[PDB]
């Protein structure tokens, strides 16, 4: 299957809905593997958060990006909200993580 942005969206959104699938995703993809700037930024952020013991769900994430002035640079809360809603829970994050890797 093709790369596209939807795949990236599903990885990120999916990670927001399930902070546990992180290790799997991290072992398959890296920030710079993402097309868009927003996505690389969000990914780096989730990396920082998760590597510091903090959850990477929508509320925690949006909260940290705002306290850092970077919320606008990522697409604002509206976009993070969109990623959270658009990605169905019935998806294989590891698969998409791999699709994004190549």
């Amino acid at each position: 299957p093709p790369h596209s942005i939807e795949a990236e969206q599903s990885v990120l959104g999916g990670l927001m809905l399930d902070n546990e699938r992180w290790d799997d995703v991290a072992e398959r993809v890296v920030a710079d593997d993402f097309y868009t700037r927003p996505h690389r930024h969000i990914f780096t952020e989730m990396a920082r958060l998760q590597e510091s013991g903090s959850p990477i769900d929508l509320i925690t994430l949006a909260e940290s990006l705002e306290r850092q002035g970077q919320l606008d640079s990522v697409g604002g809360f509206a976009y993070l909200a969109e990623l959270s809603k658009n990605t169905p829970s019935a998806a294989n994050i590891s698969a998409y993580a791999d699709i994004v890797r190549e």
